[PDB]
């Protein structure tokens, strides 16, 4: 799996700009997690410690009745806001089909991903 993860991370513009040794560590520590259609991946208001990169499928993002914000797909990512400052989730993320996410915990994110301009300067 490590090699599959590497080839994938090297294909995503946000992450292909990272040194390959950092990508190798990410591939080492990430957890592959799977969801079915309609499954809540993140709930607004919860406290979070994980970052997600979509490696298969699509998700819907909604936010306080909730309003639809956008859909994200393979190579997109989400969950950074709870890792920036306060740890609260700011929106819901819901699987829109069979989804696989590569999940990175806070310990790894703060060292390997948090300084990336694409992520740190991400605006919606
Ligand atoms: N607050 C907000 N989050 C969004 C939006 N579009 C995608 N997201 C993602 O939805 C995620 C919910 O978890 P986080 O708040 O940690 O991080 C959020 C973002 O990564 C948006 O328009 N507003």
């Amino acid at each position: 799996k490590h090699t599959e993860y590497m080839e994938f991370l090297k294909s995503v513009p946000t992450f292909q700009s990272l040194p390959e040794e950092i990508l190798s560590k990410l591939a080492d520590v990430l957890e592959e997690t799977h969801y079915e259609n309609g499954e809540y991946i993140i709930r607004q208001g919860a406290r979070g410690d994980t970052f997600f990169i979509i490696s298969k499928g699509t998700v819907n993002v909604t936010r306080e009745d909730p309003v639809f914000l956008r859909t994200l797909g393979k190579g997109d990512w989400f969950g950074e806001k709870a890792l920036q400052g306060e740890d609260v989730r700011t929106a819901n993320v819901i699987a829109a089909e069979a989804v696989t996410c590569l999940v990175i915990d806070r310990d790894s994110f703060k060292h390997l991903i948090g300084g990336l301009d694409d992520v740190s300067n991400k605006a919606y």
